[PDB]
DNA sequence: GCCG
DNA sequence: CAGTA
DNA sequence: CGGCAGTACTG
């Protein structure tokens, strides 16, 4: 659709990944999508270079599997890549960890649970290495999100639970269930984690913890890892946001992304000198090398119609924002 | 890797 | 903080 | 030349 030669690409572009060179991999990933987002197969090296995301470098790419049908650089990449993404595949482990344990001499996931210096959140990774590879039917991500909807509006009914990543999006699979929750009376959001993790542990549902600061009243996230009841049920990674009323639009429009479109919507609001994130859309942010110098000025956006409509833009449906 |  | 998310 | 989103845990 209309292209094999990205199917070459994404090899390339998965080994730079996994060996670390973060902008060189992006470059190559912006590069697919354009390839994967276009009308009639590239025939000509100008045809591709016409294209954005499509530099010399890589038009050249694209002109060797056209008239060859093979990539040598495929030939040359390092004989680590498959070992270092099995190592980056457990939840915790990332580039540099799975770099230092392939140098300390580890090939399999039997060197790492037998030999490795695991943290707690790799140990339970590892723990889970196929169910977190695993992508759960949408149904499942309803019932899960129904789970933690049900506690949370136990002890506060008025809570607000809505389930938002690939979920909202209308995706018919799901890597994890991401529940936002808020309270339309600006305050009662407040201490609620605690209630919550309590309530979803005396049922037996939470079964792990990755990412849970239950010592501070202002933990934002709980990332862990849950199992609805009956026979045939996988583990499934959750992840819960508790937000302020007041910055529900600018949360539910993160949370519900792709991580892509909110990149590339925080780099749209960058050039008007706003800035985006979670929290809010703010105004007259001043900037040195790109980094913030002033605060700004939040700006109100009750709803995410308001975001787009601040930055110039048509509203997009959840479904619409793959990219 | 790409692009301002 | 660097790593990971 | 140099940024490539902006922010939340962990130890
Ligand atoms: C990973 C990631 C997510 N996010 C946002 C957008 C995502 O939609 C949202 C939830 O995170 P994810 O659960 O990682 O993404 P997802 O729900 O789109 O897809 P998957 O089915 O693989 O779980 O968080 C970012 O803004 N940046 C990131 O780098
Ligand atoms: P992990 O499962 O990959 O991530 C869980 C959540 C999703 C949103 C948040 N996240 C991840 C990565 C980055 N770069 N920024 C984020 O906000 O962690
Ligand atoms: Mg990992
Ligand atoms: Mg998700």
């Amino acid at each position: 659709h209309n292209l094999h030669i990205t199917e070459k690409l994404e090899v390339l572009a998965k080994a730079y990944s996994v060996q670390g060179d973060k902008w060189r991999a992006l470059g190559y990933a912006k590069a697919i999508n354009a390839l994967k987002s276009f009308h009639k197969p590239v025939t000509s090296y100008q045809e591709a270079c016409s294209i954005p995301g499509i530099g010399k470098r890589m038009a050249e790419k694209i002109i060797e599997i056209l008239e060859s049908g093979h990539l040598r650089k495929l030939d040359h990449i390092s004989e680590s890549v498959p070992v270092l993404e099995l190592f980056s595949n457990i939840w915790g482990a990332g580039t540099k960890t799975a770099q230092m344990w392939y140098q300390q001499g580890f090939r399999s996931l039997e060197d790492i649970r037998s030999q490795a210096s695991l943290t707690t959140q790799q140990a339970i990774g590892l723990k889970h290495y196929s169910d977190f590879l695993e992508r759960m039917p949408r149904e499942e991500a309803t019932e899960i999100e129904q789970t933690v909807q049900k506690a949370a509006q136990a002890f506060n009914s008025g809570l607000l639970c809505v389930a938002c990543g690939s979920y909202r999006r209308g995706k018919a699979t799901c890597g994890d269930v991401d529940v936002l929750i808020t309270h339309p009376d600006g305050r009662s959001h407040r201490g609620i984690f605690s209630r919550l993790l309590d309530s979803l542990r005396q049922e037996g549902f939470l079964t792990d913890d990755l990412v849970s600061q239950e010592e501070n009243g202002q933990q934002q996230k709980y990332l862990g890892v849950c199992r609805l009841p009956g026979p045939g049920r996988r583990h499934r990674r959750l992840d819960i946001i508790v937000v302020p009323y007041s910055e529900f639009a600018c949360a539910l429009l993160y949370f519900t992304g792709s991580a892509h479109f909110n990149r590339s919507m925080r780099a749209l609001a960058k050039t008007k000198g706003m800035s985006l994130s979670e929290h809010a859309l703010s105004t007259a942010v001043v900037r040195n090398h790109g980094c913030k110098v002033g605060p700004g000025r939040v700006l109100p956006t009750p709803t995410e119609k308001d975001v787009f409509r601040l930055l110039g833009l048509p509203y997009r449906e959840p479904a619409e924002r793959d990219w």
